[PDB]
């Protein structure tokens, strides 16, 4: 039986005696699963006694009532590995975990045919949420600690008062939360210092979220709201994650050390938020779209470094020693060891001498008048074609409107501009010969909006009427292109091909060990190696290079494909031991 955990007046207890919970979220959807025991050990070399993970439910349910808690979704070993390293776990299944993940956590099917709204008292949308709950408390009910086991609190919903302020909304899901049997652990929400009235439940222990610099502004109003109960930053942001086309996040070490060490010489328990980020692999990335007149669509990169204790690839930064010492200040208490590192590895640079073209690697096409956003076809993520016959000779503007998110133009096949939504563009130019001709609009898919009032609209491909100069296009075909294996690719020759092109070749590994995959060599696109989907990568950075790390390798031979919507000149990929960060174009 693990030891039970309550509150009693403004502190926490556990077996009945005062403790300071000392809390570093790892996601566990966001590390190889065969690393998850490697990053707990590196917590408790911290000094920290609980980690937290958010569980995905596009992950856990990626068809609708098809649930997979198998591999990298199977909640309840990780749950089990954690207690096995003498960690107390915090579970935050959502539904809505917003961590810069793919729309929240939602599932992409929740955005279509039906005009479910989500985050709201749609019935549709809670009888959803009740299913998944159910689900997850089903994987780790004996791992509740009223049950015995390490789960010591569950959080209900997240940051919710950023949101919205529907106090019914927000019991609706504390009582699917406790149909499910989740009340078997201590229950909370967390939210923003200023959004305490909007998120809260009266009877629900709150916690405080907060950036460096804020701990003392925010605990003051934390305990000015709720003066009776335990203090605890549920999310201390020791970091800051990256978008596509700006500079890598550098924070201030010293700042967050030093508040790190106020907060926990008052007696406050913490969460440090990343203690590692790890990697959002394959379509699984977040985006932004804030609410201010000159913010607009913002997605997020595939690495979740986020400037973390520990970096993507589990090393130890210098802010690691820093944040153990105050810890072990503190407490009094010597941590355990490190265990023994692991290895970056260099690879020699590998041709990709095969090529292939998207153009003959497309499904049977779907009629549709106007276009349509990817959920009417059942697609989730990846890339969907609309193409169309049009007549010339006309050079004219072609209007998307708002693309979800970013679209490559074609006539005939020859690219005729670009249109992405991040750059406040609607629009392209298009030069038509005389007579009839093919126009192709690629759609990327580059990451449903996670946060914010926009986030309810989760729609991807197009969904404005297009128009030429005045005209509306009608009548045409739509090709859903989820890029589900790279083994059914065809077309395949050693020519040189135009973008967009799938790229092949066979990287040689002795003895499997991390890498960086450098992708200095090509535009934009996805990146497949020995059948792993490792995530996105673009030539404005900051990112360059895709972590490949050694439980994703086998032996001998490992096949790399890479996706480019540009002509690639010269493609090849290498071993890197180190992450390339470069100043955006």
């Amino acid at each position: 039986q693990w030891p039970t955990f309550a509150t009693q007046g403004t502190q926490f207890v556990r077996d009945g005696k005062p403790y300071q919970v000392l809390s570093g979220a790892i996601h566990f959807q966001r590390i190889p699963r065969t690393y998850w025991k490697d990053r707990l050990q590196k917590a408790r070399a911290l000094g920290l006694n609980t980690v937290e993970t958010y569980v995905f439910w596009n992950l856990v349910e990626p068809q609708q009532g098809q649930f997979d808690f198998n591999a990298n979704n199977d909640v309840a070993a990780f749950v089990r590995e954690a207690a096995a390293q003498g960690l107390n776990v915090i579970l935050r299944p959502g539904p809505y975990a917003c961590a810069e993940w793919e729309a929240g956590g939602y599932p992409a099917w929740l955005f279509g045919k039906d005009n479910i709204r989500i985050r709201s008292r749609d019935p549709r949308f809670l009888a959803a949420s009740q299913s998944y709950l159910d689900a997850v408390a089903q994987q780790v009910r004996p791992l509740l600690n009223h049950n015995g086991g390490p789960i010591i609190a569950v959080q209900v919903e997240n940051e919710y008062g950023s949101y919205d302020d529907d106090h019914a909304y927000m019991a609706d899901n504390r009582a699917m939360f406790v149909k499910a049997g989740f009340d078997k652990a201590l229950l909370f929400t967390s939210d923003g210092a200023d959004m305490l009235a909007n998120g809260t439940l009266p009877g629900t222990l709150a916690v405080v979220n907060f950036a460096p610099g804020e701990a003392k502004s925010a605990f003051d109003k934390l305990i000015k709201f709720q003066p009776d109960q335990p203090r605890m930053v549920g999310e201390y942001w020791a970091g800051w994650f990256d978008h596509w086309g700006t500079p890598h996040a550098s924070t201030n070490a010293k700042q967050q050390t030093e508040e790190l060490e106020w907060i926990l010489r008052q007696g406050h328990s913490a969460n440090l938020y990343m203690f590692i980020g790890g990697t959002s692999f394959g379509f699984m990335n977040g985006a932004n779209f804030q609410g201010n007149p000159s913010d607009h669509y913002a997605p997020q990169t595939t690495s979740y470094d986020y400037d973390a204790i520990l970096d993507e690839a589990g090393r130890p930064t210098p802010k690691f020693a820093l944040m153990r010492d105050v810890i072990t200040r503190v407490t009094g208490v010597q941590p355990p060891a490190l265990p023994a590192p692991i290895a970056m590895a260099a690879l020699k640079d590998a041709p990709l001498r095969e090529s292939a073209s998207l153009w003959d690697n497309l499904p049977a096409p779907i009629a549709i008048d106007t276009p349509q956003p990817m959920e009417h076809f059942g697609q989730d993520y990846g890339y969907i074609l609309y193409r169309t016959t049009v007549t010339g000779p006309r050079k004219e503007s072609l209007y998307l409107g708002e693309v979800r998110d970013v679209a490559r133009v074609y006539v005939d096949q020859k690219p005729v501009g670009s249109v992405e939504r991040r750059l406040q563009q609607v629009a392209t130019e298009v030069d038509i010969p005389a007579g009839q001709h093919t126009l192709d609009v690629l759609v990327e898919n580059s990451g449903r909006i996670n946060y914010g009032p926009r986030m309810a609209d989760g729609r991807a491909g197009l969904v404005d009427p297009v128009l030429l100069d005045n005209q509306q296009l009608t009548n045409w075909q739509a090709f859903p292109l989820p890029m589900r294996s790279p083994d059914s690719i065809r077309g395949w020759t050693r020519n040189t091909v135009e973008g967009p092109a799938f790229h092949r070749g066979n990287l040689r590994i002795g003895t499997p060990a991390d890498t960086y995959l450098d992708m200095r060599a090509f535009g934009k696109g996805i990146a497949w190696a020995n059948g792993v989907n490792l995530g996105r990568h673009w030539n404005i950075g900051p990112q360059r290079a895709l972590y490949f790390p050694a439980p994703f390798q086998r032996k001998g031979d490992n096949t790399v494909v890479v996706f480019d919507l540009d002509s690639t000149a010269k493609p090849s990929v290498r071993g890197l031991q180190q992450q390339v960060w470069i100043t955006p174009k």
